[PDB]
DNA sequence: GTGAAGGTTCTCTTCAGTATTAATAAGGCCACTGTTAAAACGTACTATATAGACATCTCCACAAAAG
């Protein structure tokens, strides 16, 4: 996770300001809004949700005749490109996520289906408990993946018996089990995987991509309608208020340019960095960033004039700026757009990219997908994509001179795991693995120090703007805020945090949990248990453990797992997944976590 | 004639998904019975511990006959 984003803002004068706003406002955006709308209307469409996966060109082919639209025909060839870019990503994100999501549903109704339970294993094999209890200690007995190897062996084993034996060893987590079944615990399981199940169905029902009008004519046009005509029905009328109650997209789309030299950097005569994106050389931007990331944009003009110096014999393949999003954010007040609106450079950067040292990680790492990408590879232009891949093969190996910083180097034995709870956000043991010994604990409060008093400070500060919201909200008043920044901050002090104690002890590596999507889990849990509670009572189920399903649904283990994510990578820590224990104390769970990820390494 | 804008390709994704070890629970009012200590409280079949109205025997003092 070596790719991070820093940023500026843009300042010019309000005619270049104006004239980009109504690039990206009048012609961009209607464009992108224009692509999604045909992109879901396409014959193919449902095909590529069963793929999962959108063709490489398909947007492309679908710009070129809006490209002379006199909808869209005003635009340079980068807003064209932008806009492909974004309507291509936006099509990736939600072609893999409904074919993650049918997947999941499949698997799970094949689980409902095989979960059976004993006095139903009974008769659906014909054999007493103790002989399928055998043939399943001889089934796993051949199965030495194991959970997969008896997914596989079930579905072509169409003999009972065997399949009856592989459906007991799975409801015990592919092992015998002595015990008896409890039947309560059997059907709750059962009634949780029904529960799954159509949450998964509910899921995919999922709306295409919506788009951004900004002109927000269909919300006046509704408005004359429903004011001034008999609806049909109820249902139309339903439709009228779900689109008058539609809010307003403010903003356009931003401008995504991948090639990192269509930003063009300078520095003016009064000595600010300024950049001109290609297409519009005439809009010069004058940066204006803190210090704190002032050394990566004067990287960019040195990386700019390294080249130009060698007159191309180097490669922006190891140009420390890796694309640029150009951003309008939203602008407290009032005003015309592009002056409330303030214009935002976002650029990513890989930070190996930084030292020579890792410079020569990322050269090696172009070297051999390049080398394998023409290899593999072998018409004019696929001749020329060859030359030019070959030509960037030639020029990686010109270096950039940059500074010098040796490399991390952690002993491999040494891990540190990270226990991570709803109660304890982390949880640290720094393991000596071949001694099975503890160097460290830390806890929650020891990771943040000083900073400890944030955390109930943010647990304080979410009770409160939580009901600041529900009092606002039956007001209608607009002053509805929450405490989503000091999460974010506490996330990434913990991150600091955890690296640094990794650092400290020459850690090889940092090991999380692989926590799955605790959300559903607990969801589907609950309601479980709350339908037995409130048989027939939508209302009590929905109540009971409220506080907890709103808890779980808060916690914020992504972005923990993120923020750790991107730390040790900027420090050259290895990160691997595990598998949290259920057992133990949160130090206990950090421990075993730590332990088994050393163990799980073939 | 160095700089600006614009062109071009990048493959296949029949793969990934489906199993545990699971925590005490996460429901709150209303009324309505029915237990469950445990506190408050009428009164019984007893086990003694006296207090004192009476009955009893004993020791000592007086009239009739004989030398």
């Amino acid at each position: 996770s070596s790719q991070i984003t820093i940023q500026a803002r843009l300042i010019s004068f309000e005619s270049n300001r104006q004239q980009l706003w109504k690039l990206m406002a009048d012609l961009n955006t209607p464009l992108i809004n224009e692509l999604l709308c045909q992109l879901g209307q396409h014959p193919d469409f449902e095909k590529w949700q069963q793929k999962g996966k959108l063709p490489s060109t398909v947007v492309s082919q679908l710009c070129q005749p809006l490209k002379t639209d006199p909808r869209f025909a005003g635009q340079p060839s980068r807003l064209y490109m932008s806009a492909i870019h974004i309507v291509d990503y936006i099509y990736k994100s939600w072609l893999a996520i409904q074919k993650r999501l049918q997947q999941q549903l499949d698997g799970k109704t094949r689980w409902l289906e095989m979960l059976n339970s004993d006095a139903e294993l009974v008769e659906l094999s014909g054999d007493t408990l103790e002989a399928i209890r055998v043939k399943a200690a001889e089934i796993l007995a051949i199965a030495m993946s194991l959970s997969k190897t008896l997914f596989d062996a079930y579905q072509e084993t169409e003999d009972i018996k065997s399949r009856s034996a592989i459906s007991y060893l799975l409801k015990n987590g592919c092992k015998l089990t002595d015990k008896e079944e409890d039947s309560e615990k059997f059907a709750k399981r059962r009634r949780q995987v029904e529960i799954q199940i159509q949450r998964l169905t509910e899921k995919l029902i999922s709306r295409m991509p919506k788009g951004r009008d900004l002109t927000n004519a269909k919300w006046l046009e509704t408005l004359l309608t429903a004011t001034t005509t008999v609806a049909e029905d109820n249902a139309q009328a339903k439709r009228w208020q779900d689109i008058l109650l539609t809010r307003s997209s403010s903003l356009p789309f931003p401008l995504v340019f991948e090639t990192n030299e269509d930003m063009v950097w300078s520095k003016n005569q009064k000595g600010r960095l300024c950049v001109h994106f290609n297409g519009l050389s005439d809009l010069i931007f004058e940066v204006y960033c803190g210090n704190r990331q002032l050394h990566w944009f004067q990287r960019f003009l040195e990386d700019q004039q390294t080249k130009r110096k060698s007159k191309n014999q180097h490669s922006s393949g190891l140009f420390t700026l890796r694309n640029g999003h150009l951003v309008w954010l939203e602008g407290e007040g009032k005003g015309e757009p592009w002056n409330l609106h303030h214009l935002t450079l976002y650029c990513c950067v890989d930070n190996r990219l930084w030292t020579e040292e890792g410079t020569e990680i990322v050269r090696q790492e172009k070297a051999d997908e390049i080398t394998k990408f023409i290899t593999n590879m072998k018409s004019d232009t696929q001749q020329a994509l060859i030359q030019r891949k070959q030509s960037t093969l030639t020029r990686i190996n010109n270096s950039f001179e940059r500074p010098s910083q040796p490399l991390y180097q952690g002993q491999s034995h040494i891990l540190v795991g990270v226990s991570l709870g709803l109660e304890k956000p982390a949880t640290v043991a720094v393991v000596d693995a071949i001694a099975n010994k503890v160097l460290a604990y830390r806890s929650i409060k020891q990771l943040l120090g000083d900073n400890y008093e944030l955390l109930n400070r943010q647990r304080r500060q979410q009770q409160y703007l939580s009901h600041e919201r529900h009092k606002a909200q039956k007001n209608f008043s607009p002053n509805q805020f929450g405490a989503s920044e000091l999460g974010q901050h506490i996330d990434r002090l913990l991150a600091k945090a955890i690296v640094a104690l990794a650092r400290t002890y020459k850690a090889g590596s940092i090991v999380l949990p692989k926590l799955g999507d605790m959300r559903e889990v607990v969801q589907s849990e609950i309601q479980a248990i709350a339908e037995q509670k409130f048989p027939g009572y939508i209302e009590g189920q929905q109540k009971y453990a409220k506080q907890y399903r709103v808890n779980v649904h808060r916690w914020s283990y992504g972005r923990l797992i993120q923020s750790i994510q991107s730390k040790a990578a900027q420090t050259g820590i290895v990160i691997e997944e595990g598998k949290q224990p259920i057992r133990g104390s949160p130090h206990d769970k950090a421990k075993e976590l730590a332990l088994s990820a050393y163990n799980l390494r073939l």
